[PDB]
């Protein structure tokens, strides 16, 4: 059967451009335990400091960009405490930083795209760094001078899987509207999660060792004008799933003192149980049986999950190379991390000179996760260089 | 030109079912000034009490359903104060009430729809009553036993226009995925906005006179199986717009003490300036020139906007009848209000026995608004009874 094309697009949604951005201020992981326990007026917790040093080393992270400088933490002491009233201050910082960080990634992705920004018809904006009314989607539209009639989808506090959610949303936006060009932006920061240590809570210390700040921006569109636009990936399928027996695995309570996490269940064992059949379902219409015949993007929120998954699928160590790079160089930047990894993968493919944007392979899987327990899964097709 | 139907849907998204729900506990508007100033330990502000009485009367509201009982306000005194740390308590109440309220509307819309809930493939969930991780979208999926692989879009704290946003999102979900059935749920409550009075702030007293609690649920799908499903409306176009010269018209700061509004600009004059050309743009592909040849749903967040708009377009008073009913009987239920009004309009058409679900008229416009200043506009086509 056939249908009249009408106002709709012919082909699959394509990633047409991608860039990233980070705050200027970063911290090397090897200096962070000293910086963290100094500025949170907490050097006295000497045994906890030792525990944190051990955790920070095992995160295999090297640096993390962070809006929060010593000076800003000085001008907002409540944020540095473990649990003091501080939501308005965190959100004042989100308003001064999150749309601006998004605009820096967006400007670079639009520059690569090479088209006028009045051709952008949709914005998808994800952040867990501050609930704003009007949203960071609004602030970015103003800072960028986008059409006032852009169709915006503002996604607050989905958590870490929202990079997948952004692609899943952009897919239906682009395919159902002919000509539609979708700016996708995930702009993340620890502004809600950052706090001092307490011996009573260690599910808060692990969070201080990993989360960092960054924004990714993409252009997503179908029916590319192949003489002005160069597709980078195709978004072929995009699905969401609640994993069985995962109730309250990841919970985030937003309080007077900001965002407070609670991690009772074994996240690795949950992923390890379920990842294979999820990915088998994603790969089903490709006829790919070899796990190392596809490129890989896994949200790196827990390093152990990468290792255990690498082992289970007996992946070549080179597969998770883009993923492990972003982890080491940037940390967990919430929903943005998987889009950084997509970008590093595209860049490492062109640098090392391989046949496809997907490292020579044809198909690829994007796998992200967070509260639910929720998994987002995207099936990607590379393009030839 | 034509395209292969493939995995996509042939025709426009249709509203196939709708129901509403409210908390059991309600308050008549004529008793509210006494109840409000009593339970907020505030009877001493006698002049403010008089001012509130005047505001409450001019809201033309008759009753409002509210989760917040005297007893619950007794068990959470910080919520009753003007500005005390209370976010965690408000959010504990959101978790116990907002997904459940959504489930009551959903159960009734699914019952009308007449299909098994395993046919539901997408959930769009809007709320400004509490940021939850995982979201009310998750909690509802569990309470309803929906497929764990449903595609969910959780929209926190868009504010009052999100009933339009929900329809705009559901439209592209249904049209781009053949067979897709989209549960749409807006579940709203004043849990973040409720607070005591202060003489220093009157842009907070007006908010206490209008906002109320309620949930609406719809089934949205394209390609209806016309022997098991009876379409109610078609979603023909859906657009969003930032109005010019509207920077900071409506701002909502989420703080330690909950959601605090700020309303510096003249909202009526902004709508009055712009509504005509927006609606003319929506109606453009219909060839309708008569304003009273179409049915009407206007978000009733400010009663004066209804009157001034009724006058400007010289509308027959009968046009905004469904809209004014919901206002009087339920108040401003945030994003849910325009879906209540859609439902009351459908019900008033079948009750008074008219030719179309749109009161005999063929086309209709849905107009909602909130922070930005943002306007959502949906073009609806009725169906014959």
């Amino acid at each position: 059967e056939w249908v009249r094309k009408a106002d709709r697009a012919a082909g699959p949604a394509a990633v047409l451009a991608m860039a990233t951005a980070n705050p200027s201020n970063f911290y090397l992981q090897s200096d962070f335990p000293d910086f963290y326990f100094r500025v949170t007026r907490s050097d006295h917790m000497s045994d906890l400091k030792e525990k944190f040093k051990r955790i920070c080393k095992k995160t295999t992270v090297r640096k993390r960009h962070m809006i929060l400088t010593e000076e800003i933490l000085n001008k907002n002491p409540a944020i540095a405490d473990y649990w003091s009233p501080s939501l308005a201050a965190r959100h004042d910082l989100a308003l001064a930083n999150i749309p601006q960080l998004g605009k820096e990634a967006a400007d670079k992705a639009i520059k690569e795209w090479g088209q006028p920004k009045s051709k952008i018809t949709h914005l998808v904006f994800c952040t867990s760094a501050g609930v704003l009314m009007p949203g960071a989607d609004y602030q970015l539209t103003m800072l960028l001078g986008l059409n006032p009639s852009i169709s915006r989808l503002m996604l607050h506090n989905l958590g870490c899987y929202a990079g997948g959610t952004a692609l899943r949303v952009a897919k239906d936006l682009a395919e159902n509207n002919g000509g539609a060009r979708v700016l996708v932006v995930c702009s993340e920061a620890n502004l809600l999660l950052f706090r001092g240590p307490s011996e009573t809570h260690i599910d808060a210390l692990i969070t201080q060792s990993l989360f960092a700040d960054g924004a990714a921006a993409l252009i997503v569109g179908s029916d590319p004008d192949l003489q002005t636009e160069s597709p980078l990936y195709e978004l072929i399928s995009a699905s969401q799933r609640i994993l069985p027996e995962s109730e309250d695995a990841i919970v985030g309570r937003l309080t007077e003192a900001g965002l407070v996490p609670y991690l009772p269940k074994d996240i690795p064992k949950l992923v390890s149980t379920n990842i294979r059949s999820i990915l088998e379902d994603a790969l089903a219409p490709t006829g790919v049986q070899d796990w190392n015949s596809i490129f890989w993007i896994i949200h790196p929120g827990m390093p152990a999950i990468l290792d255990q998954t690498e082992k289970l699928l007996q992946l070549d160590k080179e597969k998770l190379k883009a993923t492990r790079h972003v982890l080491s160089e940037f940390g967990n930047m919430f929903s943005a991390t998987v889009l950084f990894i997509l970008d590093q993968l595209r860049k490492g493919a062109v640098a090392e000179g391989k046949s496809t944007t997907g490292e020579g392979c044809e198909w690829g899987v994007l796998f992200s996760f967070g509260p639910g327990f929720t998994v987002e899964t995207v099936l990607l097709r590379s393009v030839a260089t």
